[PDB]
């Protein structure tokens, strides 16, 4: 198995200067043919001309329209074609072929495949090789011409990049179209699309230029009604590319384009995104609330890859986050201004500090930029895209807007048209950082250390005040543990944005300010303050650290009411939470480890409950801020925080903990899920597409979110409120009295009820299989049994498969069965699966990536799942060495 490290960079010998393709489609074969038209690098030192082509059926090869001949001329093994070098000319030549692939049984879902009766393509990473011969890396930068012919009453609509040429007529009933595609751009960016596809369609006029940009948003004929919103997301994305950094498109057209069957949300191809169906199409009679918000996302980031990756494109796999970290970035920026509440920048925090820190704790750690991969299907990670993200927000946070800015544009001015690394772009935030500090000395050197060295930081705090001399001091202390990948871990760059509270009035103390940490330990003093503060730090969550504010409960009370900032608040109460969280569970465990007759709980902080009770009935505050109060920190953030976590010990101090709160808000809970109906439930907008309030969709949230607490504690004849919601028109809703009901005799009527309502949408019975999924119920495995033989069958629809089975992985109670019979069950699956698309069995091994993490049991439970499957004679590669990182082989 081949490794490669990134410090083996080097340029090929070869170059292909044009490609030039005919595809043509039959129903049980799809002939491609390709002219290269090729050079000899620099580089050549006479070696032998080897692409890549994986799956590939020859027909022929030929070097200038001379056939080639197997053997003696070449050697083909269906991972790459050598030709000797005796054979390979000198100067500019002409490389051609004809293959046979078969999209018809691509299953696995990248190169060339049918997704239902949509012919679709996918490349990134390495795809392009499995349509035809390459050298398949993103620095063989090429102009395309691509010709793709097929049944035209099955494929009436052609697609590829670039402008369509020519369509003409064949004989039997065929069809064709060329697309030519003049700029350069590497083979991961190269799409085809053919099918039956409806579409709706705008024309956008450029903030600058006045450049009139068509744009078309396709889908299969029955959901053309779901395109409407992704159509606004669009040109909402473009406006504020627009706006923010002065960035508009480039070409005439650009065309958005959902498939039901795709491995992840979507893909950037040069002028023909393409996108799982669950990230492009929505309409409010079939979606629940999170469509709205995940087609904005993928909509935006999708559109900001043609900077950010397409016309700056990445020189090697290594620097992938270079384009996904900043794509991120720039997503998340759009997405906050456009939804316009805090919940949107505390979302991200939250999966951030759940998903990827439990990532970067685990065997599985690694930079944003990694030293090696086998393989690059394994390499699209959390780590790379979100704590990427991070990593370039932090430049913002440094920056400040206008610095920001102007570093950006130096970046894109300097490096369009051309391949990039991680430096490139830390060099042009170095040139605004000279700017903004007024020295030329000034350097980023140090921030570089952000792409080189895995795990979280952990940050701490101690305090010092004067009450005669006015004078505050903040003494901080940053650390990284060591791990696989660093011995010695160095202080980073890290910018700690803070704010000083009076606590007597709840006033800002000092002007903006962000401290840059850049040792190991530093002390911050501040003079003229003239009571002692409470500190606000890490301020909209400033570096992706582990932040230990050291400050009491009383103190994380007075900033959950009274900061002025959104992050610092939620994560006051998360802190609050979780001291509360850490007490509880040792006190359970010892029950349990000593077998006590009779024990102590400490109880939840009243003050703390009454501060939450002030919050939720401030009808100023906002109510998805209000929902996260009132729900506990996720387990994946959790289990950072405990060794040998026993999970059903956990189960018990949630569910304490949850008991406690509700004793005393319950009848709060309560009012306010009356009151919030009337706003939360308008339905004046409920037939209009483009009007997405997304305030009303975080009363929803909150609503839903008081109807799990109620109904898990059985308030009074809450389960009439839970039948009347179920009549609900919002899926949201509906959906919810679903999940709710699993607490009463009733949940098997609206099972049904609900499946009726979900059946005749391939996306809401996606959502409605989720529901199931996750429901909290005793008998969840025989019901999860009733899914595969009633509803999933062997279906090889990721979206499918992900939906029965990943919610249910995050049933604490159940998923951790102490016998094991969960991690057997998702291990049978992820064999299951990895036959036909081992990319998503790996993304089905996502509940084993804190196996090191639990109490001795269950770890060795789970290793011996994990063992039996590295076992299988059949594995693939992707699952091979995703497994054999996860357990430390
Ligand atoms: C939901 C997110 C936004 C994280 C997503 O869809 N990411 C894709 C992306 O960044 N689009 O711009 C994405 C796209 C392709 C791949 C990808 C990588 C491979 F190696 C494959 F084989 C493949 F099929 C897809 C992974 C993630
Ligand atoms: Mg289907
Ligand atoms: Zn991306």
């Amino acid at each position: 198995p081949k490794i490669h490290y990134r410090k083996d960079y080097k340029p090929s010998g070869f170059i292909i200067n044009q490609v030039t393709l005919n595809i043509n489609i039959h129903d049980q074969e799809t002939i491609v043919r390709s002219v290269l038209d090729m050079d000899i690098s620099k580089h050549n030192v006479g070696e032998d001309l080897v692409f890549d082509g994986v799956g590939l059926k020859i027909n022929e090869i030929s070097i200038n329209n001379k056939k080639l001949v197997e053997g003696e001329e070449y050697t083909y093994d269906n991972e790459f074609l050598t030709i000797f070098s005796k054979f390979v000319p000198k100067s500019k030549f002409a490389f051609s072929s004809e293959v046979i692939i078969h999209p018809e049984t691509n299953y696995a879902l990248t190169g060339l495949y049918k997704s239902k009766n949509i012919i679709v393509s996918q490349c990134e990473a390495t795809g392009f090789r499995r349509i035809t011969f390459f050298i398949d890396r993103p620095d063989m930068m090429a102009k395309y011409d691509v010709t793709v012919t097929a049944d035209k009453e099955k494929y009436p609509v052609l697609l590829s990049n670039g402008d369509k040429v020519n369509e003409f007529e064949i004989p039997g009933g065929r069809h064709g179209a060329r697309f030519n595609d003049p700029p350069l751009k590497p083979c991961y960016l190269f799409a085809v699309v053919a099918g039956d596809l409806k579409h709706l369609s705008a024309t956008y006029i450029t903030k600058y230029t006045k450049k009139k940009v068509e744009l078309y948003v396709f889908s299969e004929e029955k959901y053309v009604s779901k395109l409407q919103w992704a159509l606004e997301c669009l040109k909402k994305s473009m406006a504020f590319d627009e706006d923010y950094f002065g960035l508009e498109y480039d070409l005439s057209r650009l065309n958005l384009v959902a498939v039901s069957d795709f491995n992840v949300g979507a893909m950037e191809n040069k002028g023909l995104n393409i996108f799982n169906a669950n990230s492009l199409l929505a309409s409010k009679k079939n979606s629940i609330d999170f469509s709205y918000a995940r087609i904005l996302t993928v909509v935006g980031h999708e559109y900001f890859h043609q900077y950010t990756g397409n016309r700056v494109t990445l020189r090697d796999w290594f620097q992938l986050t270079l384009k996904e970290g900043l794509t991120v970035h720039r997503e998340n920026l759009f997405s906050e201004e456009m939804t316009k509440t805090v919940t949107t920048r505390l979302s991200h925090v939250d999966l951030l500090r759940s998903v990827q820190f439990l990532e970067d704790s685990s065997p599985l750690s690694h930079p944003i930029r990694p030293e090696s991969y086998v393989s690059m299907e394994n390499f699209y990670t959390t780590t790379v895209y979100d704590k990427g993200s991070e990593v370039m927000r932090m430049y913002l946070t440094i920056l400040g807007e206008e610095y920001y800015k102007k570093g950006f544009d130096i970046y894109i001015k300097k490096n369009d048209g051309n391949t990039a690394t991680c430096e490139d772009f830390n060099y042009a935030m170095e040139q605004a950082y000279k700017m903004k500090k007024a020295d030329n000395s000034a350097n980023l050197n140090q921030y570089l250390l952000w792409f080189s060295q895995s795990g979280t930081p952990h940050v701490s705090f101690k305090y010092n005040y004067d009450a005669e001399k006015k004078q505050y001091s903040i003494h901080v202390n940053q650390y990284t543990k060591p791990d696989e990948n660093q011995k010695e871990k160095k202080p980073l760059f890290i910018p700690i944005s803070v704010g000083l509270i009076n606590p007597e009035n709840g006033k800002e103390m000092i002007s903006q300010t962000t401290l840059e940490l850049t040792k190991e330990s530093d002390t911050f003093v501040f003079n003229n303050i003239a009571v002692k503060p409470i500190p606000s730090l890490f301020r909209g969550f400033s570096a992706p650290v582990y932040i230990e504010d050291q400050l009491t409960d009383e103190e994380r009370i007075l900033l959950l009411k009274y900061d002025s900032d959104a992050f610092v608040r939620y994560n006051s109460c998360t802190n609050i939470y979780m001291k509360q969280i850490l007490m509880n569970y040792n006190e359970f465990l010892k029950a349990k480890n000593e077998k006590l007759e009779s024990f102590q709980l400490t109880p939840v902080n009243a003050q703390f409950i009454d501060a939450i009770k002030y919050l939720l009935e401030d009808p100023h505050a906002d109510a998805g801020f209000k929902s996260y109060i009132v729900s506990l920190p996720q387990d994946r953030y959790i289990i950072n925080f405990v060794s040998n976590l026993d999970t059903d010990v956990l189960a018990d101090t949630k569910e304490y903990i949850y008991k406690q709160i509700g004793d005393k808000l319950n009848d709060v809970y309560y009012k306010m899920f009356k009151s919030l109906e009337a706003k939360a439930d308008d339905l004046t907008y409920f037939n209009d597409e483009s009007h997405v309030d997304f305030d009303q969709m975080n009363m929803r949230t909150l609503r839903n979110t008081l109807l799990s607490l109620l109904s898990k504690a059985q308030y009074p004849n809450i389960l009439n409120e839970i039948i009347e919601h179920s009549k609900s028109p919002y899926p949201s809703n509906w959906l919810t009295s679903l999940s709710v009901s699993a607490y009463f005799d009733k949940y098997f009527e609206l099972y049904d009820k609900t499946y009726k309502l979900s059946k005749d949408d391939e996306l809401l019975l996606q959502e409605w299989l989720k529901t199931v999924s996750r429901s909290d119920r005793k008998d969840i495995y025989e019901i999860l049994k009733k899914l595969e033989n009633e509803v999933l069958k062997d279906s090889k629809n990721p979206n499918d498969i992900r939906a029965v089975y990943l919610p249910f992985t995050n049933n604490l109670r159940r998923f951790h069965d102490i016998s094991g019979k969960g991690y057997k069950l998702i291990a049978e699956v992820i064999t299951k699966t990895d036959k036909f698309n081992p990319m998503v069995a790996t993304q089905l091994c996502e509940p084993f990536k804190l196996w090191n993490k639990l109490d001795t049991k269950r770890q060795e439970l789970m290793l011996n799942e994990m063992n039996t499957m590295l076992q299988e004679p059949q594995i693939s590669n992707n699952l091979k060495e995703y497994l054999l990182r996860l357990t430390n082989k």
